[PDB]
């Protein structure tokens, strides 16, 4: 099944602006984890493929996805990423939790509709 950039992007990104509208749960992971300025040299060790809402949307807006999949992979590594690295009693990996709920919810009926 061929699927179009458009046609991804229209499907797609109302689910990814769900999770941008998550506040504060999504302020951590509107831009990419920045280890100099956040003084982490450890995060490259253990995140080896960093992923971030912006990425997300910067790869649906420029055509990155072929299927829908590769889209879900993209916003579940993320998740994985921040449940990874982050401790089970931080913000971070709590706002992840939320995000996660939010986004199961989001994702299901979009991906009836694409087939
Ligand atoms: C309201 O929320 C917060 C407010 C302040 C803080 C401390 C500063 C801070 N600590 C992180 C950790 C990650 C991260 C992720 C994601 N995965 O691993 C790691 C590591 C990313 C950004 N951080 C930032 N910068 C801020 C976040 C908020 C908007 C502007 C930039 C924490 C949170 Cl929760």
């Amino acid at each position: 099944k061929i699927f179009k950039p458009e046609e991804l992007r229209q499907a797609l990104m109302p689910t990814l602006e769900a999770l941008y509208r998550q506040d504060p749960e999504s302020l951590p992971f509107r831009q990419p984890v920045d280890p100099q300025l956040l003084g982490i040299p450890d995060y490259f060790d253990i995140v080896k493929n960093p992923m971030d809402l912006s990425t997300i949307k910067r790869k649906l807006d420029t055509g990155q996805y072929q299927e829908p999949w590769q889209y879900v992979d993209d916003v579940w590594l993320m998740f994985n990423n921040a449940w990874l690295y982050n401790r089970k009693t931080s913000r971070v990996y709590k706002f992840c939790s939320k995000l996660a709920e939010v986004f199961e919810q989001e994702i299901d009926p979009v991906m009836q509709s694409l087939g």
